[PDB]
């Protein structure tokens, strides 16, 4: 019990340690995907920079 | 001792989910990160042809 608890405590410490991980990434994905899109609309600014400027 | 155990398979179940989840959302920021810098490799070739075209 107590080394299954001591598993419980190992496993939901890295049961943390990934939701952490998890938020940490998870949020970087959603800066991630905020930034994707600014910069898929970047990549349409600066499209549009080189367009106006060809023009 | 089974709810030790329950707990080291539920700690180790769900870290084992988070790391599911963890790589999933690793995956998609590093696809977010690929697609963002695919973006900013796209923003910094137009802008250097937005410096040569403003040039």
């Amino acid at each position: 019990l107590e080394r299954a608890e001591e598993r419980a405590e190992l496993s939901e410490g890295k049961c943390a340690e990934l939701e952490e991980e998890l938020k940490t990434v998870t949020n970087n994905l959603k800066s991630l995907e905020a930034q994707a899109e600014k910069y898929s609309q970047k990549e349409d600014r600066y499209e549009e920079e080189i367009k106006v400027l060809s023009d």
